[PDB]
């Protein structure tokens, strides 16, 4: 609602999701929580069958996992916090619908949650919009599931590389290495993606989601069957006094 | 008659070519026919190798014969996909070195047929395009197809290929990888017999547990559950959306 | 040493050259050497990145030592392997960042130390021919070397590149994707340099467990079968028509350079 603005055209069948949490479309609990009730939103519409994401305002289009959420909070609110998180990949990884990001803005990890799970990547031309796996360079690590998703895009060899050295790839380098499937100018990204919708859109729509699902349930199933474990996996890491340090940087 | 086997001279390669008219769709006496033939050049000690091409130039395979999967009984849909699964377990576990001259349009089966060899050369033309397109009539390759696909262009490649339901025109065919050379259409079939020199010349043993390393798994996958797999086509094939797309196109 | 070590500990890096004239063969002794120098640059807190390297250019490695393959006892073949594995495993596993300055021919078993480092940059010479030609020797790439393979170049082209044994020149060595990058020779040794200053530069806890994540499941398919697969590879290096293919193969290495 508030932080996600839909624009419905139901006469095409396709609506755009704006993201609107400024300034950077952290992915705090209540803009994960109002992406995937408006996305659930759109899968029930039998009108609606295909979803271009995008920044409402662009420069970035998800800054990712936002900090407020993750600082001196309550055990319970991290739990509800990382199943948030997992929520959203699961629930975008396996849409029946027709997904495809508008990338018009810089995509660091949690913005490629978003980005790798839907079925077409364009991204804007701009030197800036860098778009990539940077957990380590945080100190961090990718979520197996996350990674999964990556080296399912890239093959093996791209995701090891891009994972250990949490490279933001500019969009030449991001086009060459396949996280991205087009490149085009910065004013024609929303075009761009309006065509290919198209084209997606007008595929069979249960051959193509049966098609889909084949192809993701694997490993969307590797976090289904682990998701409790997965939850305490990052409570454990997180509810550390030492890493509830390192976040005060 | 709907399968000639030429062997070359001085043995070693022979050329197997299609001529099932007009497109060589995969009728169930073709499947077999080719099975036969497979089975026959390996158990000869005399050729190690086979190139699979059409007799006539403009189409490799149009692929699964769709009158067998329209009209008919639940124990015919059976027998044929049966006999469908039999073709791909054979070809892609050859022991054979199997090279595909593509020298027509390859869509869904026919691209099964190219996917399962150990090289893919396509003839320059601009229709002659190859891809799997099942979901063009509303249908979706088997999960063993799929993973042929994906053990030959990649994870990524293979979704937006199948869900598009794409067949590549030549260019685009050689970026995606879905084949390894193209050359000129007159050019198609002596590049295919110099290109499956390479593979004659590697100690024969050896290439072939290398093969048998490479897909055994996937081959597996379906050897296991061969019959759920049968059973699934014929419920899946069966419906009324699915007959009824047929016989529109029919 | 067969294995010369030069360090920069300020830089955080070492050089390891081999030195284990003339092709810089994979004997059991110098993969002992191997095993333990990276195992000593491991422990030794100055260090977090060593690029692998041949001390004299034109051969990198020619790879698993067929002397120790062709003629010995079932306990020799055995007690090989072992130490194959075992540089494998220690060389895919290693905490450390490893880069290969390949600055010679790279041949099976070289290509095995090659695939197991984190980056790979390849000398411009037509001869610096890199790939697993196993089959041209009538023998094939153990399991795990294989997954290695397809790790680095995926399915398609790991299917390819065994059954025809290929070995890739510096070309389609970075066409296929089995190296990350072709230099002219003179510059091999700075590009390695470049490229691990950058990965040292992660955070190195957060690195390590990335690389393991995406190593641990290749790694464990050996480790759970470790004594299968030197089973398995006694019983069929000692195949007559195996000892025949390696011996003839023996034969004519020696014939063609004397
Ligand atoms: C189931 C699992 C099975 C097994 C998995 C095995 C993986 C493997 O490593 S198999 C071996 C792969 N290695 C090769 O093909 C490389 C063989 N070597 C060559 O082609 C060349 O020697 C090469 C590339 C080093 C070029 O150097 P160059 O100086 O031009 O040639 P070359 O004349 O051969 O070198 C000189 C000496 O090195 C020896 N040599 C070279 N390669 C090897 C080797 N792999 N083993 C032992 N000796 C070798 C030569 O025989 C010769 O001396 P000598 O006959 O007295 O031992």
């Amino acid at each position: 609602s508030q932080r996600v603005l839909v624009e419905p055209d139901a006469g095409a069948g396709v609506a755009v999701m704006k993201f609107k949490n400024p300034p950077v479309n952290s992915l705090s609990l209540e803009f994960l929580t109002e992406l995937v009730i408006s996305l659930e939103k759109l899968e029930n519409d039998k009108s609606f069958r295909g979803v271009i994401l995008t920044s409402d305002r662009p420069g970035v289009f998800s800054a990712g996992l936002d900090l407020t959420e993750m600082c001196g909070r309550s055990p319970a609110h991290y739990a509800g916090y990382w199943k948030a998180v997992q929520e959203l990949w699961l629930r975008l990884y396996q849409s029946n619908l027709v997904l495809v990001s508008a990338i018009n803005g810089a995509c660091p990890a949690g913005g490629c949650l978003v980005a790798l799970t839907c079925d077409y990547r364009i991204l804007a031309d701009n030197p800036r919009y860098c778009i990539g796996l940077n957990e380590t360079q945080l100190g961090i690590i990718a979520p197996f599931w996350l990674k999964d998703t990556l080296e399912n895009t890239i093959g093996h060899r791209a995701a090891e590389r891009a994972l250990q050295l949490g490279l933001l790839f500019p969009p030449a380098e991001a086009l060459q290495v396949g996280i991205v499937d087009q490149v085009v100018p910065e004013e024609q990204v929303q075009s761009t993606a309006l065509s290919a919708i198209a084209q997606w859109m007008a595929i069979p729509d249960h051959a193509r989601q049966l098609t889909k699902a084949m192809m993701r349930k694997a490993t969307a199933s590797r976090l289904v069957t682990q998701r409790d474990a997965d939850v305490q996996n990052f409570v454990s890491f997180i509810s550390k006094d030492s890493i509830q340090k390192s976040l005060q940087m």
